[PDB]
Formats: structure tokens, sequence, C-alpha cells
């Protein structure tokens, strides 16, 4: 059998009891730390907590040799594949389950807290979020913009936008909410849809999962230069607020009391 | 100090290690099972795993008296507030942190798996979900249908719509995917907007969190009367599929081959 087990958001403890119970009694343990950053732990602590040796795999080992490195062992033993947060959220690991099927391997998913639901601690109603997007680093003469249209589309409907920030694990590069805002501003001049400016209200959630995450709401002009701590970060562009969402942003995220005055 | 700790998705093992340890160091432990129930376990088993007695709070005990029942103790003690899923996902829970602030009480959030990220196991891409909704039971002269317009607006833009099904927590009466489909067909007959029909494709997820969840995909006309096992049930109406999504539904969720040409 094959086990996809999420490790959670911040540290090793963010794993579900079920996850740890099963990880402990597995023959082989593999993992990847390229889809996200667990800024609160080390491979050692995970290994010490699990009680097994962990073979960390690269994006390539996975995307090209999952069935060559992991699956073979899964037909004779109980093998676990570990990932940050929930293993099937904002990743392409879901497809790996098909590889397992075609390989004669039974696979199970043990969920864990994901950043996709952790946004609830921002005060924004989770059901009000619309389509999601990723702000990707520009590479060479290629400048990604799609995520800008996502914000626009949701904005018209009154919905919130969750922006997954880019990550270059191998270069130990983790995009900050600031870089994301600087990129959006640049796309705003390029497109001029009045979708993202200095006056746009944004929400920053940094290091969710830690007992002391950074939750900040405010205008780009004021937050674009603010220090939100070490990564990972996520950026949120709220749609039409609800009075209680606004009260939470002000009371808990330190937003300008003037946002309380919702323009229904 | 008080802790909002998520209980997870299905059973008492879905709580995170961090959540279980903290709940054990708490002087008092409250829990609510009105926003949702844990069908994979019991209050007795959760009480035993933590090794603390747990006082259950009704919907009114919380929404009306949270500050007179839970917060008082949090002054000279460490209190735990357990909820199914991930904390603050339930819409009225985030405002409780404002109550905690108002009362001079520090609050921390201990995340856990939520259905919002767990639906990833359907093989649908998270970022493609739009606004979410709850299918409510008609009753008396009230026949709510806004959840239909959500499916309409989401699908229109190629987005998946996550549908929470009704629940009468106290009476422990869940709405089945079947009843939800019957209801939608009935609503389509009302508004006739070509949103939900016998030919519409849907995905039914039952018992997320369990090692053996029920994942089924197919046309309403073939699922409207299928048995998906015991509750809870989540209904999902996908927009235009990504080929990789369709193959997953065909391979893992038992969807018909027809979707590889019809819904891609
Ligand atoms: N604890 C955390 N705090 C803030 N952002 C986080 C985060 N975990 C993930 N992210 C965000 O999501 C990106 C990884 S996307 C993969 C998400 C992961 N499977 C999950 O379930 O969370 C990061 O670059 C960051 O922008
Ligand atoms: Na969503």
């Amino acid at each position: 059998v094959m086990y996809f087990i999420g490790l959670g958001l911040y540290d090793e403890r963010d794993i579900t009891v079920k996850g740890l119970e099963i990880a402990k009694k597995c023959d082989y343990v593999f993992a990847e730390f390229y889809t996200s950053l667990m800024a609160g732990t080390t491979l050692g602590r995970i290994q010490k907590l699990i009680g097994k040796e962990i073979r960390v795999l690269s994006r390539e080992d996975v995307e090209l040799n999952f069935e060559n490195i992991v699956l073979p062992l899964a037909k004779e033993n109980d093998v676990a594949f570990l990932t940050p947060g929930d293993p099937l959220v904002a990743t392409t690991h879901a497809e790996l389950r098909i590889r397992a099927k075609r390989a004669g391997v039974e696979s199970y998913v043990i969920h864990a807290p994901s950043i996709y639901s952790a946004v609830g601690i921002t005060g924004l109603h989770i059901y009000k979020f619309g389509k999601s997007a990723t702000v990707a680093y520009p590479e060479g003469n290629w400048f990604p913009t799609s995520y800008y249209d996502v914000i626009k589309e949701n904005a018209e409907r009154g919905l919130h936008t969750l922006l997954f920030l880019d990550i270059k694990a191998e270069k130990r590069m983790y995009m900050t909410a600031n870089e994301a805002m600087e990129l959006l501003l640049k796309v705003e001049d390029m497109k001029k849809g009045g979708v993202f400016t200095d006056d746009t209200l944004v929400v920053v959630l940094a290091r969710a999962g830690s007992l002391n995450p950074t939750i900040r709401a405010g205008y780009v002009k004021d937050l674009i230069r603010e220090d939100f701590g070490d990564p990972p970060h996520i950026l949120i562009v709220p749609g039409k607020l609800h009075i209680v969402e606004a009260e939470y942003l002000v009371e808990i995220a330190g937003a300008p009391r003037e946002i309380l005055r919702v323009n229904v």
C-alpha cells in the first residue's frame, strides 16, 4: 500500500494523529519539500518524531520517477510519501494516485491542515472566496499575468481572492507578500484595469500554523513596505466585505478603522 | 489563554499532534458539534483520547453566551475550544476571537484538516473552486434556491462549486447527496436555467478523512439514486474539466469514460 500523508502548515506537530500513527508503522518513508515551506521545523525533527529515516525527493525524482523510486516498494511494503500541508492541495500529487493504480498499488490519503482553509483565521468568510491563483516569479522575458485577471473576475462578483505566492525550493526562494504586491502593481500599469493599486485593501497571512502568525490587513501603499516576518506568505485581495469581516480585520489584523464603514 | 483547536474531519485521530498535546495541558475543555458532527467517532472516544472531560456547548451557548461560559475561565486558566474541521472556518467563529480580545483574553488557533481542502481528493484542482454554498431543506413557505445561482455563476466561469448539504445536528439528521440532487432537479424545474439536470456531471464525496472514503463521479441521471454510504456527504458540481481531472475521476472516482470527451 501507498500512503500520501500531509505534514501540516508550520512544524512536525501539525500532522494529524492518524498521520503519525501510520507514518510510524510504515516500512519506507519518502517526502518532498518543494511545493511549500514548513518554516517551523527541520527534516531531523520530522524524522525524530516519526521514528523513521526520511528520503527527501526532488521535484524531478517525483514528476519523472515516482513510479521508479517509490511505487515499486509499495507493492511489497507500506510506503509513505510526505508533503507540507494537505498533499493534494495546490499540487499535482493527485495524478500520482493514478500512477499507483496503474502500478497495482493501493493508495490512501491522510489529510492535514492546508493554507487553503487556514485563511479562515483572517476573518474573511471562507465560502466567499472565488477562484484562486498563484503569483509567479517572472523568468527571463516571460512575465506571468493571469493571476491579475483572477482577482478582477472575483472582484466583480464580490468574492475574495487567495493568492498562492511563488516558491523556488532549490534556490531557497520564497516570495513575500511585498514582492507579490510589487508584481501586481507592475501588471496594473501594463493592463490598467484599476484592479490593483495603492488604495486596494489586501490581507497578509504569514507563517500560518505557528502560534504567532502574522495577520495584517490594509492598503497596498502602507503594507507594500511592511515587514511580515519570514516566509511562507500568502496574499489575499478581499471582495465586498461583510461588517463582521471588516470588524475582524480591524480588531485582529490591525486594519484602518475606516474599512469598518462598508460601502454596501 | 484559550485555544481554538480543530478536531479534524472524521474520527478522533484527525486532530493534529499539536492540537492533542495542547488540549491535554488545558484546564478546561469545551466542544461544539452543531456546526458539524464527527461520524467516524463519538464524544466518548474524543474524551478518552485527550484524557479530559469535555463540556458540549449548544449553538446558543456559543453564539449567545460564549463570553459568560468559556471566556471567564480563560482568565486564570488555559481553556480549549474544540470544533470539527478547521477552526474559524465556520462563518460565525472568527468573531468569537473578537469576543476573546474584548475580554482581555489571548487566543491562539490550532488548525486541522477541513473539508474545503480535503475535497482535493476528488482530483479536482483546488484553485478552480469558486464561491461555495449550502443546499438547505425547504420547509413551510420557504424554498431557498440561492445555492443554485452559485452553481450557475461558478460554472459560467469554468469553476467548481462545493456544496455543503443540510444538517439538523441536534436530531442527528443529515441530508444525502441523493436528496440534494433531487432538490436541485426540483430547483432547475423552477428556474429552468440549464444549470442542474439529469445530464449534469457531479462528484459525491462521503466520509472524507476516513481511510475508506467514497469518491464517486458521474451523471445525475445515474447517481440520483445511487447509495453513497453513511453521512456526511458533500456534493460538487464541477465546471469544464482539465483532462488530468477527468482521468482522475475516471480512474479513481469510477466516473464514466464519456466524461473524457463530454466534459473536457
Ligand atoms: N503555513 C503557511 N503560511 C503561509 N502561506 C503558506 C503556508 N503553507 C503554504 N502557504 C502558501 O502556499 C504556497 C505553497 S502551495 C502548496 C500548498 C500546500 N499543499 C498546503 O496544503 O498548504 C506557499 O508558497 C505559500 O504562498
Ligand atoms: Na474556496
